[PDB]
């Protein structure tokens, strides 16, 4: 038993909810949070944008100190940092982006890396401004994830779609 509180439950181990995963993460606590990330970790918009702005930029900070360090992620990568007041954990995970011209096939890659943790909570990946098909993003995510992931989902409308498309 966990913390997660009205989700429909998609299949075995993947859950579903309108909302909005700043809000989300600040009443969990969960111990992962994902965030839709770029290979420069510059969390400018979308879910990135917001999750940073609700960390006070201390996301952003911590940030710059790991590129400054390691260099860009991949395509398809990922790193874990702070949750900072969200999470104890961030997974930032590179989703490729359509609207940069990214394979599309990179984004089983991307939901590989939510394997290595048991829960997390999630957005779709390279959905909204990253440019993929939402609804194709999460048929990616239900066949490549296999921990238990609860996907927050901030427009209503897509999250009707979502669920209505569901196979
Ligand atoms: C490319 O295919 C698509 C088909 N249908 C819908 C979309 C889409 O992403 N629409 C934007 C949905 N809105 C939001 O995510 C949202 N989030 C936070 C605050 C306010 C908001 O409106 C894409």
């Amino acid at each position: 038993v966990n913390s997660f509180s009205g989700y429909l439950k998609l299949t075995d181990n993947v859950y579903i909810k309108n909302a909005d995963i700043v809000e989300e993460a600040k009443k969990v606590k969960p111990t992962v949070v994902v965030n839709a990330a770029n290979v420069y970790l510059k969390h400018g918009g979308g879910v990135a944008g917001a999750l940073n702005k609700a960390t006070n930029n201390a996301m952003q900070v911590e940030s710059d100190d790991y590129i400054a360090t390691n260099g860009p992620l991949k395509v398809g990568g990922s790193c874990v940092l702070s949750g900072h007041n969200l999470a104890k954990h961030c997974l930032h995970v590179v989703g490729p982006n359509v609207n940069k011209g990214e394979d599309i096939q990179l984004l089983k890659s991307a939901y590989e890396n939510f394997n290595q943790h048991e829960v997390l909570l999630a957005p779709l990946l390279s959905a909204g401004i990253f440019g993929a098909d939402p609804i194709h993003s999460l048929r990616v995510c239900v066949d490549t994830v296999r921990t238990n992931v609860y996907l927050a989902v901030f427009d209503k409308n897509l999250y009707d779609k979502l669920v209505s498309s569901f196979l």
